[PDB]
């Protein structure tokens, strides 16, 4: 696969996501974050990181490890595409944002699937950016059925990018 998709997961919804993402997009690997390495990451140009949202809007364990293995300059080179599991009822104040941390340095690439906010119902999150979400944003928890739409929609927009 030319596209690499890296993911991180507690129970299973960014894991369930990134393979859905896979299905649409093709010509993907899947990897779990938590057993990868910077080695793994860079055999790749073409890049998606799915990541779910944990404590103070931070990433799930496992996402946090890798990231702090990579730096701006291993993101430098590629062509990232950010995927945000979340949820916007029981967590208002901060929704998906997750995927800015990994945002912070993924800028240094190019960064293609920004989103609307629209359909989506929270307080704030450090996801919104200049105006829209920096990726795709799933919400299993109260939106599950919204999934696959959204996914297929979001396919549609990267296709070009991930070519
Ligand atoms: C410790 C904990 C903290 C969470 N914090 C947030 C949060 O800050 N913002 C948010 O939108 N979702 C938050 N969530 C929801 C998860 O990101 C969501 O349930 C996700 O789909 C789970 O991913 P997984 O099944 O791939 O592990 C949190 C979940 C847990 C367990």
């Amino acid at each position: 696969g030319k596209i690499g998709i890296f993911f991180g997961t507690d129970s299973g919804n960014a894991e369930a996501i990134a393979e859905k993402i896979s299905k649409a997009i093709g010509n993907a690997e899947v990897v779990d974050v938590a057993k990868a390495s910077k080695e793994q990451f860079n055999s790749f140009t073409k890049v998606i990181l799915v990541a779910p949202t944990a404590g103070a809007g931070d990433l799930q364990t496992d996402w946090e490890d890798f990231l702090g293995t990579l730096e701006a300059s291993d993101f430098a080179n590629k062509t990232i595409g950010l995927v945000g599991l979340g949820d916007q009822d029981t967590y208002s104040e901060t929704f998906a944002e997750g995927i800015f941390h990994i945002y912070e340095k993924a800028k240094a690439g190019k960064v293609v699937g920004q989103t609307s906010t629209d359909g989506y119902h929270f307080e704030a999150s450090k996801a919104v950016e200049g105006g829209k979400f920096v990726g795709l944003v799933i919400d299993e928890d109260n939106q599950d059925d919204l999934t696959d739409e959204r996914i297929s929609k979001w396919v549609e927009q990267v296709r070009g990018s991930f070519a």
